[PDB]
Parts: C-alpha cells; sequence; structure tokens
C-alpha cells in the first residue's frame, strides 16, 4: 500500500466525453494529463474502477493516477474502490478539482476540509474521509447559484484559460517534493504561485 504522505495516488477530477473535455469542471483532468506526459505514465482503460488510470514512476516513486469516467457526482464510485484495492490512504492521495472559490491563475495545496460545494469531492468525502490532499484549481465564480452548473460547464475566455494553464504548469513542477513526502515545502511553493 502507500507509504506515509508520500503521495502515491493523483486523481484528476472531470466528466468524460469531448463534449466537457475543456470546460472549467475539467480542471484536474487537465493537471494529471499533462502529468502523466511529463513522466511518460500511460493512462489507459481501466474498466474494472470505472475510470482511466495508469501507473508508473515520478521521481524515483513508484505512482498512481487516475481519471474516474463517472461522470463528476459520481467520482467516488471509482476513487472509493481503487484507493482501496490498491491499499492507498488518504494521507498518500492528491485530488486535483476545479475551485469557485479562487481567481483563475491561483492555485493551492490543501490538507482536509470539505467538498465546498463541489460535486466530485461530495461524492468521496463521505467514504474516505477529508484527510487527503488537494489541488484547488482557481476557476473563479457565476456570481449566484443558479449559475454554478453554467459557469463549470462553461469553456473559459482564453485569458482566463491562459491563467489556469499557467497555474496548472507551475504546480507539475512541484509534484516532486509531493511524491517525495514534502507536503509542507510544496505547500508553500504552490501556493506561492502568482500569474504574472
Ligand atoms: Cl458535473
Ligand atoms: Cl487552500
Ligand atoms: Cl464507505
Ligand atoms: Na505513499
Ligand atoms: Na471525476
Ligand atoms: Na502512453
Ligand atoms: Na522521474
Ligand atoms: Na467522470
Ligand atoms: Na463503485
Ligand atoms: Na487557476
Ligand atoms: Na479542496
Ligand atoms: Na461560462
Ligand atoms: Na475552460
Ligand atoms: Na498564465
Ligand atoms: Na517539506
Ligand atoms: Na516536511
Amino acid at each position: 500500500g502507500s507509504h506515509m504522505s508520500n503521495i502515491s495516488l493523483i486523481v484528476g477530477l472531470g466528466n468524460p466525453g469531448s463534449e466537457y473535455a475543456q470546460t472549467r469542471h475539467n480542471a484536474g483532468f487537465w493537471f494529471v494529463e499533462q502529468l502523466a506526459d511529463k513522466y511518460g505514465i500511460t493512462l489507459k482503460n481501466d474498466p474494472k474502477f470505472h475510470g482511466i488510470s495508469g501507473r508508473g514512476n515520478i521521481e524515483g516513486h513508484d505512482v498512481r493516477l487516475l481519471l474516474p469516467m463517472t461522470y463528476m457526482n459520481r467520482s467516488g464510485q471509482s476513487v472509493v474502490p481503487f484507493s482501496k484495492f490498491y491499499q492507498i490512504a488518504p494521507e498518500a492521495i492528491l485530488i486535483a478539482h476545479d475551485e469557485l472559490d479562487m481567481n483563475p491563475g491561483v492555485i493551492r495545496l490543501k490538507t482536509g476540509g470539505g467538498h465546498g460545494g463541489h460535486n466530485g469531492l461530495r461524492d468521496i468525502v463521505p467514504h474516505i474521509g477529508p484527510n487527503f490532499h488537494r489541488l484547488r484549481i482557481g476557476i473563479g465564480h457565476p456570481g449566484s447559484k443558479e449559475r454554478v452548473s453554467g459557469h463549470v460547464l462553461g469553456k473559459a475566455p482564453s485569458n482566463e484559460q491562459s491563467l489556469m494553464d499557467g497555474a496548472i504548469d507551475h504546480a507539475l513542477s512541484k509534484v516532486k517534493l509531493l511524491v517525495q513526502g514534502q507536503v509542507p515545502q510544496a505547500m508553500n511553493q504552490i501556493n506561492a504561485y502568482k500569474p504574472a
């Protein structure tokens, strides 16, 4: 299984299909797909766990990657059995997700806390508890609550997309610290990011 707070499972949240791939709610997929390409980790079909997954070496550590293919609000149907099967404790899990409560171009690493309204986290925390790490990728808020679906299922304008892409790129450079268990240093260096 996992070992302490070395990160050994990195999950990206999102919805499946081309119609959702460019939407804000897929920010976690963007991160994990880019990470997989950086390290040469194959993301392959994983029907057993209702997702796409991979396994490979990140900086001398054996790490698994997971993209649930359940639709966002059923993400736990992938993350929970996968983590349990591989004996990965929540403390060794990083979940990358879009964050309505932060601006595009802001990115933060957080440990613990609730779902903050996020319908994918809402499907995970009841089962494994809150004590996993989160890479909160700011996407902005549409103002009102009635609008949240339309915002998160929208494709950001180019300025916002550029800001998010830069923040994601910065976080990819800090995965080495996470897989090494240097969560405090990673948190400081991720949370310090600014776009300009
Ligand atoms: Cl959704
Ligand atoms: Cl935070
Ligand atoms: Cl459960
Ligand atoms: Na681990
Ligand atoms: Na998901
Ligand atoms: Na590949
Ligand atoms: Na490496
Ligand atoms: Na999904
Ligand atoms: Na399931
Ligand atoms: Na961002
Ligand atoms: Na979070
Ligand atoms: Na929108
Ligand atoms: Na977008
Ligand atoms: Na940028
Ligand atoms: Na550290
Ligand atoms: Na440390």
